[PDB]
């Protein structure tokens, strides 16, 4: 066990700070986080500058998280307070995870923030994708750049996602990228959608 | 023991000069004042740059605990002045700390340095929670940034912390929003009361 | 009321003085209030008749209230006649104005007691209650939040109108769940509906807080 | 209540009329303001389960507050019986709804005492305080000091609500050192931040006399 | 209090409940004006160190004002206890905190009395003397007569702010014998400094009479 580094939470920061609460946030909290302790990811959690509004949203999904864990699971076993690292010490957090075999408190935990950061992301969502369409003069990749970022944002289920795709992204084209749309029709890859719609 | 390296000397003045006594910087702290002397404390202290009034508070701070080590305590055994680094050398405070068993002077001083900090961070919030308020056309989303900024500043109790989660946000929200609050009612998380109060 | 002896025989205690003055201030300054039933129930515990007609002879002094409160009475003691036809107590016996005291306190020192004291004091309860509801100064429909007055006051108002009012209790429910909601103001009414059908007393009373 | 005997044993003094009156005018007049918890402990004391109920049925007048009561006395006596598993009084049994007084007057005279009735009396102060807390016209931070108002009057009303509150011990202990220097006007309020952090009531009324 | 047996063994006789709701209701209603005082005196007349602790119990509703109490209650006890070093009583167990109810009675029935009641009394009015003196609206400097005030009123609120004051006896001689004549209006001045120094209160308030 060694403590976490300096240079690893500036570049939390420095992630947090620039790129704001985006999707790409949780791929660099996951690896920057890579075998940490509730010390350590609570650390973390309050080097972030602002965005405190979404930070509550995110202890209170710890919270119900562990509120959870402690209705599925009524040395001293881990609570939900505890594998949040409020009630436990660095010491039990540690030991846990030393066990054999292994009680990852911190694993736990980190899947309770990657579940608020999720939430975090889609409220800082910053428009419904029903409302992202396309100018009359925007070129259609740029668009469905837009649209596609929306989508990722959204997190909608895989299934709406699929009729999204399909045909709001066609919908909300302009007269122009729709009817050439149309005119490619159905059970094109969005290759095929993007190379014939160029100019 | 190792002497601190300039880099993370470098690291504490780049974020004391970016960030100033923000609430983010006491965790900042802690992690590059990990196992740290006094002696490094103090060095440490003092490469910061401006905020020379905070540093007196600070100062003020640490003679103020170590006149309570002083009265609560009646090798050598470690007063507040030999704890703050005053009177003390480095291999004095190699001493205690690789003593069987350790009296941690450094962690005392570290203790008092938060509570200093604390302080400090207080002062240079502007506005007390009491007054944080939302302007009639400002969004909730803005206020309840503020709100929470300024309550990470407030330095109260953590159950004098939950109450004011509870209460002043509702309490403290124009009339355009309290209304929808109230209609939400108590229990409603925060993830509902800024999708309702989007408008 | 009743009390032992030194060798446990059962004997009259007389009502006290203050408490037939606590009645009288109660009857004249009250002005026939709901709260005098709740008092009158106070002041008369374990009364016998005899001690109920020593309290209703200073009601006596209003002549519309004592001349219906005896008609009631009347009433009750004949559908009590009819319904049960030392001796049996007969329903005007009940009223003790033929019976004697020692009658009244045998039935209620009977193995198993005969209550003829707690049934005189329904009577005399209904009767009031009576009294009370046509001495109501509006009826719970005219009862009104004004744009200032705060939800508790209101509240307070309209469920003392409930008591005079005395309905049925499903009537009485459904007055306090739609009723109370129609005649509060814009202001409050607007969370009062946001509230929902279902809202207890209790989540209206905080929901509506201060918004006067 | 329970008395002695010439002999010795104890035996049931029941609460008198002009009691019961009192407590009738404590739950009528006073709108349910923190003053009835007091009133109510002061004018129950000593008093059997049976007693209790019989101030309660007074109450019965206010449908939604004797409701909540009896449904607080309810998970108290659940409680009771969780953690609590002649013969031991069962929790429905402290409330005296199926017990006798016999058994009452037996528990609370053992040797060991066990109070029964201090402990519906708690139950009974629990559902009271809920009601109290409802009833509250305005809420701890509504309460501001006027530009004419006394310190001595504005603190007397930031108290009332204090106790109408019911929050937790620190966060009252907080709201007393913080809310109340915060609520008050700015020519009191410069001579409160002037004594500085720590002041006690005594220095902080002294100080404040007369400024208005 | 205590009171005989038919054999003439002192016995409890537990304070009544309607004794301390009169307590309760002095506490809560008057807002510690200086008659609290001679009330609580006169509701608390040959009681138990027990019983006081009853009353007080009633009052921890404030809790500033319990807490000063207590500490006032603490500070004479110790004052009793350095200078008093069944057995004597302590002065901690004067406050009845841990002695049992038969060490009081042995000790207000000794032969000659151990008066500790009154002592714990007196402890208990002292505390409420300076509650008393805090809740003072106005210092005794602030009272004066306005242009249509007549001189018995004035002279009445002048007296009970000297009451809440609480003074030095010959600072408050001082005090109504110069600063009454000085707060009073030009035109009762005028026949007031006529009277010239000596006058006692009876040829000042004769002197005065409908002037305003």
């Amino acid at each position: 066990h060694q403590a976490i580094s300096p240079r690893t939470l500036n570049a939390w920061v420095k992630v947090v700070e620039e790129k704001a609460f985006s999707p790409e946030v949780i791929p660099m909290f996951s690896a920057l986080s890579e075998g940490a302790t509730p010390q350590d990811l609570n650390t973390m959690l309050n080097t972030v500058g602002g965005h405190q509004a979404a930070m509550q949203m995110l202890k209170e999904t710890i919270n119900e998280e562990a509120a959870e864990w402690d209705r599925l699971h009524p040395m001293r076993e881990p609570r939900g307070s505890d594998i949040a690292g409020t009630t436990s010490t660095l010491q039990e957090q540690i030991g846990w995870m030393t066990h054999n075999p292994p009680i990852p408190v911190g694993e736990i935990y980190k899947r309770w923030i990657i579940l608020g950061l999720n939430k975090i992301v889609r409220m800082y969502s910053p428009t419904s994708i029903l409302d992202i369409r396309q100018g009359p003069k925007e070129p259609f990749r740029d668009y469905v750049d837009r649209f596609y970022k929306t989508l990722r944002a959204e997190q909608a289920s895989q299934e709406v996602k699929n009729w999204m795709t399909e045909t709001l992204l066609v919908q909300n084209a302009n007269p122009d990228c729709k009817t050439i749309l149309k005119a490619l029709g159905p059970g094109a890859t969005l290759e095929e959608m993007m190379t014939a719609c160029q100019g």
